[PDB]
């Protein structure tokens, strides 16, 4: 004996002969037939399938009654009667896509109630206990089977232990924050499928800097924690809200159990949503669960990774859409990255691979001291070139410091042990050792004894290993190509446009002549011989030339090219710090100056060295190093939560703006032949930039 | 005596020496100075003015207490005390930016709560009584300056009553649903300020095409309405936020009382929010105040200016832009316009243009007989042209109509009386007389006497009155001259591509060859002069040419085939009803293959006739029409709420699709010179075409 009707969401009109409408909010739906308009009536809820064929006797055969309810069940629009609700309450269930008759099981099971911080009254949680109460909902004193959580911020201390609890009981748990301007609901953590506390927290306190800054400072101070708007029917929106989503969580808990992937419809399950009562607007904050959580998950997992030699494969070959990929990760709460992103899916690559350099705790290392690393450790100096002179001079030198380039670090103190990160060489194909602070962003030293400042220089994100491998690289040697130009201030030749095979570069030439400019392109190729080019543009008329300046490098001349010029659009777009755009000219400037001693390069300059693998052109680009004397290193900075692979390449040597060490800066132009002896270091070119 | 302090919403933390951080849930703010770490101990509220010069006595003089008091109230960190509210409560309202002392004030004025239809059962306005009692607001038995409407469906129909008594007694009042799985708040209607119900209701209307047609259905068969899903926890949460905005509304209310445009948080004031409880989801829906409102607006607005002459002007010529500018009518709810749209805002601007098209009541005739106009009524069949044939087999032909389109109507009854509605004709500067039903979609007709079915040919919208007439009347030569081709299967000259100074046609012409298909493009142009072409696109191989024809006609020809190419393109792209790709072959199809006894079309064979001004141009094709012996007629469908400019251009005499009485089609022909004699009925065309 169990009753039957259209569901309870459905406003059924019969339009009698032939037509019959099922009109609900969400939706409607037309049935056709003669045969609905004389059974429907009886599919009220008031008639069992035995009374409808009484009804029914002399009308219709009991055999085609049985098949038009199976027809309506299989179409969605029929459902076994629920006695023990309303039909307000059974509309609900039914415009959810469920059978209101499961309902209450699913309700009848305990659920608990518990604040987190010190910023919840007493009443708050009796007011949620009643909302519950009301919605048919079990609610006792902390056998339950979620336990939810009042608190006013969901960074209170008190969740670790909270989460620790419901991990090792395997308890479902849910964060609510109802006070305050905007209203927090979960995740609902559920211990063996979501995130647990801890994923969300290493991220939020990612996005509080500002907060952990004001803690910090408060707790130095020490010896020698929030306020918070709420009216009371914001207050009761939060529980009642909440409430509405506990229910929906019961249910689906409960089909689920019944029937694995039964219940499709949406849940707080790790998800936090915030609803702003200041500005109305709702947001969905997706919870990662992530893999290396030392909490819920694997710590031991970079530590590991990084010891183990670095795998590299071949990439033939073979947007917009990377933007949808790393979507989850743009956000105020549960985001690693903010804002939009920062065509804009480029400035998302680099601030998700900005974040992933940041210094977590996780990072493979090993507490040696320089000695006992014996020749598979590097010293830091090999790869900053500070001069002796910058450094004796760092403090007057600092005071002034112009730029965030001329921090002059401290001394590494080699006879000290210190956190050493093994990084692969490539080259030799094991690995060696670098100090964990030059691998890092923001790892944390002891105060006096900085002696490096981390910089992104070989820093790259690609959507495999191989090309942020090929990335970094290339972003290395335009850097070593533009140091030796600009700061041994060296003549260069002009590159034949017209002699490369891109129409572009005359075009964009020209127009530069309409739009009140000029533009030539230098070829800073080094010993490398990897093409390496600036383009300058400057004004042709106006009391200020304003020349901007754009690199490139590449393999292949003509990509390396398309870049220089891309860059120098770009900054030239911005413009309508420094004065260079007042003051530089050609005139007072020979090193922006072709050298007319020297024939144009054309196309045919360039031996061609790139090929349809980028895993081949990466070993290439070692080889190339290898020739010059240098060794390439890679460092893997993924991060498995993340999932965008993010490397640092380092190739000890190789020189960067600011810094006037002995080395290549100094060697490479006489060894080139552009100078019978090398340049004084007070003799580097003074003038502060390139951009 | 009046006490101060920090923002209540503000945690003020104090570090010692220089620096005070104000941290806020939606903000933070630093200050810097010795002076702010002394002053802020008293900026908790516990002291007036006076009162803090004493506890600083000997530490501060009071003149820089008195200017740092004065720097914080003009940086809005600094706030009467509020002493009849909680802090909790202080904070939200200071959260908003908003003195608290203000507040209560604000509030204390009563507010009054009442159902509109039958389904709001009595306690759930006891519910909304208490949460508006306990925020601090009036409620009394319907003197009061809010009327809250707590309803089921924002189209009950006691709401017009409503809707009168609030505009003749100049009474705010908010509409909200708080019952169903979406909760709707607002609008808040304000008499002089937002639209009325009527506004939103004839837009809602628009958008419950189903509901309205289930309603018809119902009361013709009379004699011889809604559902609702609610949990108690959906209708508290609803309730509750209804209060949080109307107390917001309250206070804002009160602020501008006193100083006009002084409150800038945002209100339910002509808007409608909506929350999903089963997709959580925050929608907001703006209304529109319509200028033309039969209720609260002017109903003989479009009557008016009908029978005012046409006002056109010069437009010289000086994207996706215009998708924000009818924004606010993308939408289920409030909107005419619904999805997306339908680059996009090409269909947008077509969307809006059939919506204004749609007869509302408003516009502008006159009821009478076609002998009672005279010579300035015009009978439908000079704009229809069916055959007598058509007509006569009308029934016969009409029970298989292959197409919307062969819907033979019934012949006009002269002799009856019709609502006749004036248009321009600029050919002789007077209004001349159509009748409504071929003016408008969905003129309501006598059910048996449908003598036409509207048809968008001639329609066109533009930002301007000009650009749309332009668009509709080139739209009109496009079709009559392919049907001038089509149905006399005439055989036409090709054109040469190169000739045309545009790189681009020869260059998609040859990609299609990459693609398997030919693409020549066809000559169209009739005795208007006016340039008009096919692109003819067939499959090279398979086994089915899949012949794909896209139009084009401009007074500039290249303008024109561009179109075409632009046509077959998108067709082209489409493609991976009829069986004309299947059947169709040039080999069959005469008047798909070029002429070969003719020469080709060049550039050179289309006198050119367009001009900077837009204005010109309609005057140039008025001209060219009445040349062919044509009137140009010109009906302005603009509506005021929408602001996009509609019209419908009419050209008597010039030919549609499917229709075959007398005139241009079988005459032209002859006059022309592609025929002897001019050709049968019966030997039209019978291929059913083009797409
Ligand atoms: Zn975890
Ligand atoms: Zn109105």
């Amino acid at each position: 004996p169990t009753a039957l009707q259209i569901k309870p969401h459905f406003h059924v009109e019969i339009i009698e002969p032939k037509q019959v409408y099922l009109l609900g909010e969400q939706g409607n739906h037309a049935l056709t037939g003669q045969l609905y308009c004389q059974i429907l009536p009886f599919l009220n809820g008031e008639y069992t399938r035995e009374q409808i064929v009484e009804k029914l006797d002399g009308q219709v055969p009991e055999e085609y009654i049985d098949f038009v309810l199976s027809r309506l069940v299989e179409k969605g629009y029929l459902t076994e009667v629920a006695p023990e609700l309303s039909l307000e309450v059974a509309a609900f269930w039914s415009e959810l896509g469920i059978a209101p008759s499961v309902v209450a099981e699913g309700l009848k099971q305990p659920v608990t109630v518990t604040t987190a911080g010190k910023g919840i009254r007493e009443g708050i949680v009796a007011n949620l206990a009643a909302a519950l109460e009301e919605a048919g909902i079990q609610v006792s004193d902390p056998t339950a089977q979620l336990q939810v959580v009042l608190t006013d911020d969901y960074l209170q201390p008190e969740l670790a232990a909270i989460n620790k609890e419901a991990l090792e009981r395997q308890q479902p748990w849910l964060l609510v924050k109802p006070v305050g301007s905007i209203l927090w609901l979960g995740p609902l953590f559920v211990p063996g499928e979501t995130g647990c506390w801890h994923c969300l927290a290493q991220r939020l306190q990612g996005n509080r800097e500002v907060e952990a800054s004001v803690l910090q400072q408060k707790r130095a101070l020490q010896e020698r924690p929030t306020a918070r708007a709420t009216l009371p029917s914001t207050l009761q929106t939060g529980l009642q809200w909440a409430a509405t989503e506990i229910a929906k969580w019961m249910v689906k808990r409960h089909l689920n159990a019944i029937a694995p992937g039964t219940a499709r419809f949406p849940t707080l399950a790790g998800k936090i949503f915030t609803f702003n009562q200041t500005t109305l607007e709702l947001k969905a904050h997706p919870l990662s669960r992530r893999p290396q959580c030392p909490t819920c998950g694997d710590r031991e997992t970079l530590q590991r990774r990084g010891f183990e030699p670095l795998k590299l494969e071949s990439r033939p070959k073979h947007p917009e859409q990377t933007v949808q990929k790393y979507q989850h990760l743009i956000g105020p709460i549960t985001g690693v990255v903010t804002e939009l992103v920062r065509s804009r899916a480029s400035g998302l690559c680099e601030a998700i691979e900005r974040y992933s350099g940041i210094f977590q705790g996780d990072e493979p290392r090993k507490r040696a001291t320089l000695a006992e690393l014996g020749d598979l450790a590097i010293h830091p100096e090999q790869c900053l070139h500070f001069s002796d002179r910058q450094y004796d001079n760092r403090e007057s030198s600092n005071e002034r410091a112009t730029v965030t380039h001329d921090w002059i670090p401290q001394r590494f103190d080699a006879s000290k042990a210190h956190d050493w990160t093994p990084v692969w060489s490539l080259t030799e194909q094991t690995h060696k050792y670098l100090p964990t602070a030059l691998c890092y962003y923001r790892y944390p030293f002891p105060p006096e004894h900085r002696f490096c400042r981390s910089d992104s220089n070989g820093n790259a994100a690609g959507n495999t290993l191989e090309e942020a491998i090929l990335q970094g690289f290339m972003e290395l040697v335009e850097r070593d190509s533009v140091c030796l130009w600009w700061y041994n201030r060296v003549s260069r030749p002009a590159v034949d446009l017209s002699s490369f095979d891109e129409p572009y570069f005359l075009q964009l030439q020209q127009f530069y002549q309409t739009q009140n400019r000029d533009l030539w392109v230098l070829d800073l190729t080094a010993d490398l011989g990897i093409p390496a080019f600036v383009g300058v543009s400057n004004r042709k008329a106006g009391s200020s030339e304003r020349i901007i300046l754009g690199f490139g490098a590449h393999l292949d001349p003509t990509v390396a090219i398309l870049r220089a010029l891309t860059e120098v659009n770009q900054i030239g777009l911005e413009l309508d710090a420094t004065d260079w755009l007042v003051n530089a000219t050609l005139a007072a400037s020979p090193y922006l100056v072709a050298d007319a001693s020297q024939p144009l390069k054309t196309a045919k300059d360039y031996p061609r060295r790139w090929s349809d693998d980028i895993y081949t052109d990466v070993m290439t680009c070692v080889e190339i190093a290898k020739q010059a004397g240098l060794e390439t290193l890679v460092l893997d900075q993924t991060r498995p939560d993340i999932g965008l692979n993010v490397v640092k390449v380092i190739v000890p040597g190789m020189r960067f703006w600011s810094r006037f060490g002995s080395g290549r800066l100094y060697d490479v132009p006489v060894k080139l032949g552009w100078r019978e002896q090398p340049l004084a270091e007070a003799q580097m070119n003074p003038t502060p930039m390139p951009f």
